[PDB]
């Protein structure tokens, strides 16, 4: 991901393409006027073009392209879909060479000021074999420090200078690098040996981000203090392009109207897979998302997907449905109704679902269905439908405190119900109100049966699941908000 960068202005990304870059070449960067947004930049006939993306919350908004589900897949759809990025005027855009950034504030290794004895107590604690970061020089201005930790007295750290050099990096001899991650790249896979034969193998970076539950408060005052919590995401979404996992059966002509967004695809390796159809009848956009309950993620119901999202619950044995957006949000229909009017019975293909009875709370409305397949009366199931209300229309909630004590209903109805299957959760394209309150719930899950004893690592949980599905949790708000609500879960113990 060396093309997108965290800490440049326009004017740098004009300079650096025009006189580092050709016609083709391309950066991201975070939009500097409208905070959260992004702005693509690139380079056509020694001119610099920038297009602005948006997400507000569901998707990346290309103008005047496309939705995604992450940057990378957005940069790999357009990187190999050529004269599909077009222009104010309708003109090609050619993503053709990514022009790599040389920050590592992103990097999950790098610390910045940390001194020598610092880091040995941060390898000492959290450290295991090959765990390493780098850090600045506290002697030598400019230079920098590789710590590596390789294994009383059967462990050891290592500490390689790095010296800098006209913007270039070494470790003593050898090669002169552009970049501390190409240092690191090279050094990941050529490691060094020791005169007296050690390996220094840089096997993983030294997590700093698994903290214990009773230690969250102050982990989330730290990264309040540019704060921490805007270079804790970015580094998450540094991670993003470890996760482009195909998507072939999404993009089949057959399914393509079977997608809300029709680049916003389920992974094929988690996709829920629908078996008995009419005699290709097995598709549909949604993920199976494991962390104890597990979860299927998927978009608003489409018109023609009603009838496949209930065979997905029917074959899933899914008993509980989480919906997180209105019908209707600013106008824009973000799911059709797949369920009936209370005390109606509605048949959608094979599938039969009564509405029993509705009741209302301020944040959500809960749905009793009874679903069943038309024809066999003996395969009847409840199926508890919890739509959440009052998600706004722009940004996260204010107070976690609705969306928890929402969680915690939900929780509760999957646990009193024997050999549930999945509990279904939706919103509008289904990556990010979506992921937001699954990870919120994984986390969650944690703390109910650990208390404070246990360790809490957000980025990860979240990495964990957006290798289940594309971009789950898709803005800092929203990762903000899932430190919010499990700092409000602990402290209401
Ligand atoms: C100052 C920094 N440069 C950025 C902030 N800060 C870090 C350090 N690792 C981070 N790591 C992640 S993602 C992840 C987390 C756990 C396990 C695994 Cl496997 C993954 Cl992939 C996401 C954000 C991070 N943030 C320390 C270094």
């Amino acid at each position: 991901r060396r093309w997108f960068h965290p800490n440049i202005t326009g004017v740098e990304a004009e300079n650096l393409l025009l006189t580092r870059g050709v016609d083709g070449s391309f950066l991201a960067r975070p939009s500097k006027s409208n905070p959260g947004d992004f702005t693509l930049s690139v380079r056509r006939n020694g001119a610099v073009t920038h297009i602005k993306i948006q997400n507000t919350g569901d998707y990346y908004d290309l103008y005047g392209g496309e939705k995604f589900a992450t940057l990378a897949e957005l940069v790999q759809y357009y990187m190999e879909h050529h004269g599909q990025l077009k222009e104010k005027n309708g003109d090609v855009i050619e993503l053709k060479y990514p022009l790599n950034c040389a920050d590592p504030t992103s990097e999950r290794w790098f610390h910045g000021h940390l001194s020598g004895k610092e880091a040995e107590k941060l390898l000492t604690e959290k450290g295991k074999h090959g765990s390493f970061l780098v850090r600045e020089s506290q002697s030598h201005p400019g230079d920098f420090v590789l710590s590596v930790r390789t294994g009383d007295g059967k462990s050891k750290v290592t500490h390689v200078m790095i010296r800098c050099q006209e913007l270039k990096y070494d470790v003593g001899g050898g090669e002169r690098f552009d970049s501390l991650t190409d240092l690191v790249e090279h050094y990941k896979k050529n490691p060094m040996v020791e005169t007296l034969g050690t390996v220094l193998q840089l096997k993983q970076p030294l997590n700093t981000t698994r903290i214990n539950a009773a230690e969250i408060e102050s982990r989330v005052r730290e990264l309040s203090k540019k704060q921490g919590f805007w270079e804790e995401f970015e580094t998450l979404q540094q991670q993003e392009c470890k996760l482009l996992y195909s998507r072939k059966e999404g993009q089949r002509q057959e399914n393509k109207n079977k997608n809300r967004y029709k680049n916003i695809l389920p992974f094929d390796h988690t996709r829920v897979v629908l078996h008995d159809g009419d005699p290709v009848s097995d598709y549909i956009n949604a993920n199976i998302i494991m962390p104890k309950k597990s979860y299927i993620a998927t978009q608003g119901c489409l018109q023609n997907t009603v009838n496949d999202f209930w065979r997905m619950v029917f074959q899933e044995n899914s008993r509980v449905i989480v919906m997180t957006t209105k019908e209707v949000e600013r106008g824009k229909s973000k799911c059709v109704k797949y369920w009936p009017d209370e005390y109606a019975l509605k048949e959608y293909g094979v599938m039969r679902v009564r509405n029993v009875k509705e009741s209302a709370a301020h944040d959500y409305t809960l749905r009793e269905l009874k679903l069943s397949k038309v024809g066999q009366g003996n395969t009847e199931r409840t199926v508890w439908q919890y739509h959440f209300r009052t998600w706004p229309d722009h940004g996260v909630p204010s107070d976690p405190g609705g969306v928890l004590d929402f969680l915690e209903e939900v929780h509760h109805k999957q646990e009193s119900i024997m050999d549930a299957g999945p509990v279904v959760v939706h919103c509008s394209a289904g990556i990010g109100r979506t992921g937001t309150f699954i990870v919120i719930d994984i986390l969650i899950d944690i703390i109910r049966e650990k208390g404070v004893d246990c360790d809490i690592d957000v980025p990860k949980t979240i990495q964990m699941v957006r290798s289940q599905r594309s971009g789950m949790v898709q803005t800092e708000a929203q990762y903000r908000f899932i430190y919010m609500a499990v700092q409000h879960y602990i402290e209401t113990l």
